[PDB]
C-alpha cells in the first residue's frame, strides 16, 4: 500500500536515516517518496516491459540516484543509458549464458562513471561471493530476521562499505541500520 510505505520513509527519515531506499514499478510513486525523503529510487523492471521509461521520468523530475532492478543485463544496460546508475542484479542473472558472461556485462558498466552494482541475495555465500566479484552493494535478503541481521553484522565486521536490507517496516529497517545497514529499503512490492 502506496500510504503506508510512504509513511515508512517519512518515519526513517524522521529517525535520521540518509540513505533512505524506495522500490516500486511506478515513477510516480517513486517521485513522492522521493520528495518524502527516499534518496535511492529503486525502478522494479522484474516482469515490465521497457521499464527504463520509468528511469527516463525519474532523470527529468532531478532525481539523482535512480537503480534499476533486473536480472536481464541487456535490459540493464538500457536502464544505464537512460540514467540508471545503481544496477541492481541477483543470482537469477547467471542463469541465462553462464561463465559470467551477464556479470561481465554489468562490470563493463561498473566502469562507467560513479556506476554500482548491487547484488541481492537470501544467502550468505551467494552475497560473499558477489562481493568477492566486485558488488559495490550488499543487500541481505534472508527473511528470518535473526540471520539477517547476523548477516549485516558480519558484513559490518568484515568490512562491506555498503551493506543494505530490505522490508515494509521501518522498524525493521531501523534495527538493521543500528546494526550496519546503510541503505534502508523500504519495500512494499508485495
Ligand atoms: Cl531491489
Amino acid at each position: 500500500d502506496k500510504d503506508e510505505a510512504w509513511k515508512q520513509v517519512e518515519q526513517l527519515r524522521r529517525e535520521g536515516a540518509t540513505q533512505i531506499a524506495y522500490r516500486s514499478d511506478d515513477w510516480r510513486d517513486l517521485k513522492e517518496a522521493w520528495k518524502k525523503g527516499a534518496d535511492i529510487l529503486i525502478v522494479d523492471a522484474t516482469d515490465k516491459d521497457e521499464a527504463w521509461k520509468q528511469v527516463e521520468q525519474l532523470r527529468r523530475e532531478g532525481a539523482t540516484q535512480i537503480a534499476y532492478r533486473s536480472d536481464d543485463w541487456r535490459d540493464l544496460k538500457e536502464a544505464w543509458k537512460k540514467g540508471a546508475d545503481i544496477l541492481i542484479v541477483s543470482e537469477e542473472m547467471a542463469r541465462h549464458a553462464p561463465k559470467d558472461e551477464a556479470w561481465k556485462q554489468v562490470e563493463q558498466l561498473r566502469r562507467e562513471g560513479a556506476t554500482q552494482i548491487a547484488y541481492r541475495s537470501d544467502d550468505w555465500r551467494d552475497l560473499k561471493e558477489a562481493w568477492k566479484k566486485g558488488a559495490d552493494i550488499l543487500i541481505v535478503d534472508a527473511t528470518d530476521k535473526d540471520e539477517a541481521w547476523k548477516q549485516v553484522e558480519q558484513l559490518r565486521r568484515e568490512g562491506a562499505t555498503q551493506i543494505a536490507y530490505r522490508s515494509d517496516d521501518w522498524r525493521d529497517l531501523k534495527e538493521a541500520w543500528k546494526k550496519g545497514a546503510d541503505i534502508l529499503i523500504v519495500d512494499a512490492t508485495g
